[PDB]
């Protein structure tokens, strides 16, 4: 029971690694944003919504590192 | 019987890093989107499901890893 | 318990790991902010709070690889 | 016996990483594919089927990966 | 008590790795100032403000590793 | 014996690790052919020989990790 | 005791990991100013002082793994 | 005895990692090739032994790291 | 204290891992002034020196992960 | 001297990860000369020597890992 206790807390903290990819990808999307209305400000309403898409289906990979995380921990 | 439950829960952990890769790359397929859009304004219905199936194949592979993460976890 | 109190200790360790991308992700969002206001610095209203927004969501994701940090710790 | 065993699902793990490549090698195609399609729209018919390749040499990679990994767990 | 604080120590160890992360990100921050104010020197002003902002918010996820670094060595 | 087979399957796993650069590689490759053929079409026929050899290359790199895997496993 | 220096020393060849950050933001940091001076030569003294003092702050990440390590070491 | 084999063979797998490095050079070295090539079709005769030196002296990193690899399993 | 010396090699190994950023680094520098020499030829008196300094201040770093690496080794 | 022995072994193979800059590294640099080239041929006798000093300089942070790979192994 200890060993197999202590395994699931370490693997809890490796499972949490994967959200660098979220971090990093999240702020791609809304520099890739930024940068395109900064070019041409008549987009942005095109583009506004582009960039919520982008964000929270980058953010979905994290959310599921976290999903393993959470059900080695509870 | 510990010492195999105890690697099948690190293993479990460790199969999640590789989704790091499909976090960045939708991310990636998305700029593009935006900045292909921002520049040619005309092309967004053209290049949108370009970007559904870019996103969608890149998500794949961490389908993939999570997968293995599942089967460890519950198989 | 030694064990257990061993692996929760690593375990706190490992779940900083992913901070790096939120460190980095912060980054790229105010890098296009500074790009987009020095290209077009009438934009700069507009970009600001995409920034903001920006760097929030990015942010959250390291703050998650925190929240496990801390649970293990506590 | 059991060593053994915890060493195969350890190393299926771990055989999951290079993944990582083939997510973000397959996102660089089609970010490509969609800015080159956005600056030159008549070039479309041409550069589609270099994406399509492009992608399923990129993914192979991530394959092999996953071979290993079914060889450990099975 | 000898696994115990191994493990703290390995865990201190650890959680620095995330620090590259704000290496790296102040790094972008100020390369974007330096890059804006080259090609817009009448901006630097305005964008001066943003990029110190940026750096210390990059700093910050930096700074919640080596928070855990000490908890876990003191 | 257990111990042996253990560090073949564990080291196998790793050995795959290495194939995320050809993940990468390989992407980079096609997404400069596209770049370049959407910029010059007429150039195409230069490129796409240049392009090959440069996948086939990179993705030596992974085979020579795979080599490894392989003769780890068997 | 033996355990506890074996931790120590192991985690101070971790503690050094984080350096790579520094390595690769001072490199950012004097790129910007290369290319800022190479575009717009008439710029060097108002961006100079800024690559210092961004080559400082994200030298002063490394700068603390480097003494985490020194603190394990001894 | 034991030991010592186990150790060589995961060293041998770890070995194969910085192989990743080839595998991105290689490309990064064809990539330019490739655009610079579109850009300037006249300078093909120039850039491409450029680009097969590069690519030579990439490839001699992953060589070497291979090199450590068959050492330790022979 | 066959446990301490088995620590003592495995740490130093451990210790070069962050060279590459070194690696990497000096290539950025070197790349900024390949383009900007490119770009502009007559700047290069100007911009070499920074060149040299940027490369300096990068391989510093690893050369702190190679001064513990050594203090592993033989200290 | 077993333990010992198998130390060596697995710290010999990590210490060729580091690698993978100079992999990097060497491409970057060469990446540079190539696109130089391609935008200013009248330039390559000036940037050719600075690309063989670049590529050196990355080159020697590899072969510093290289030695300590060496020492480990012999």
């Amino acid at each position: 029971m200890q060993l197999v206790l202590a395994a699931k807390y370490i693997g809890a903290g490796i499972s949490t690694i994967g959200l660098l990819g979220a971090g990093i990808g999240i702020a791609i999307v809304f520099a890739a944003l930024i940068n395109g209305v900064s070019r041409n400000p008549s987009i942005k309403d095109t583009v506004f919504p582009m960039a919520i898409l982008g964000f929270a289906l980058s953010e979905a990979t994290g959310l599921f590192c976290l999903m393993v995380s959470f059900l080695l921990l509870f």
